[PDB]
């Protein structure tokens, strides 16, 4: 079928131009919302918390591995490196890279944390071991972002990433302080308040990651904490034809707004 909530999406997706992914796992009762659920679209930025959520699962074994530092050259720098660039010719602590992957979508950090799950396959190997069979990390920072219509590399569906993010922030696929420290994290990110957030009712509590990319793709994956209610998961991905698109931030708040008024 058809709801009225996906009528309405599918309306704001024909005024948009681009192609939009929607997944809504409400918590209260563990239903659903999709839309475009089982395509495949760029995760971009978002990809970086099944990063940090892999480095905290390793951290479960290591007590001292979120302190260890590693070290930060020139060569590292890639396209969007506010916070490594500081610490240049120094080192940075995978807490620190996880803290700044997930809160300033810094990229370099993003690489060294790819770099210690061994490779992007090895972030793809970690979301198999929770259970997503969707996702995919196929390349580093920056040419993870390239988000060509129709390549599979660093996909997923929305329904997955939807999936793996309850397990992830509010299910059981970490042990209770590192969920802990992935919820701190992604509440205090500071890159989310033109995107899910600006379409749902201020006093409720998000955290979340943002992506953007080539052919404007504009995402945002966010766990939501409702003013009287259970907890939410809500992933939308939006991606447009032209290479050269502009951000359309705006279209996430929307999608947001209509799954917020259907509930
Ligand atoms: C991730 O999609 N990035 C890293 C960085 N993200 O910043 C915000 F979080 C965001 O854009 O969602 C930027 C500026 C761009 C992309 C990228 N293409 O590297």
């Amino acid at each position: 079928q058809t709801s009225a909530v996906q009528q309405k999406l599918a309306a704001l997706e024909k005024s948009s131009g681009g192609r939009l992914g929607v997944a809504l796992i409400d918590t209260a009762d563990n239903t659903q919302v999709l839309y475009r659920g089982d395509e495949r679209f760029p995760m971009c930025s978002t990809s970086k918390v099944m990063a940090a959520a892999a480095v905290l699962k390793q951290s479960e074994t290591q007590k001292q591995l979120l302190n260890q530092p590693v070290e930060i050259k020139p060569a590292d720098l890639v396209n969007y490196n506010p916070i490594a660039e500081k610490h240049v010719n120094g080192t940075m602590t995978l807490a620190e890279l996880s803290a700044a992957a997930l809160q300033y979508s810094d990229n370099t950090a993003m690489n060294k944390l790819i770099a210690q799950l061994g490779g992007p396959g090895g972030v793809t190997a970690f979301a198999r071991a929770i259970g997503d069979e969707t996702f995919r990390l196929d390349r580093t920072e920056p040419t993870l972002n390239t988000a060509i219509p129709g390549d599979p590399r660093d996909t997923t569906t929305p329904r997955a990433m939807a999936q793996t993010l309850r397990q992830l922030t509010l299910g059981h696929a970490l042990g209770e302080t590192q969920r802990a420290q992935l919820v701190t994290w992604l509440k205090g990110n500071t890159t989310g308040a033109a995107s899910i957030r600006a379409g749902l009712p201020t006093s409720w509590t998000v955290g979340d990651k943002t992506g953007s990319g080539d052919y404007g793709t504009t995402n945002d994956i966010a766990v939501i904490w409702p003013q009287g209610r259970a907890p939410l998961v809500l992933v939308t991905y939006f991606t447009q034809p032209q290479q050269n698109a502009e951000s359309r931030r705006d279209v996430l708040a929307s999608a947001a707004r209509i799954i917020a008024e259907g509930l």
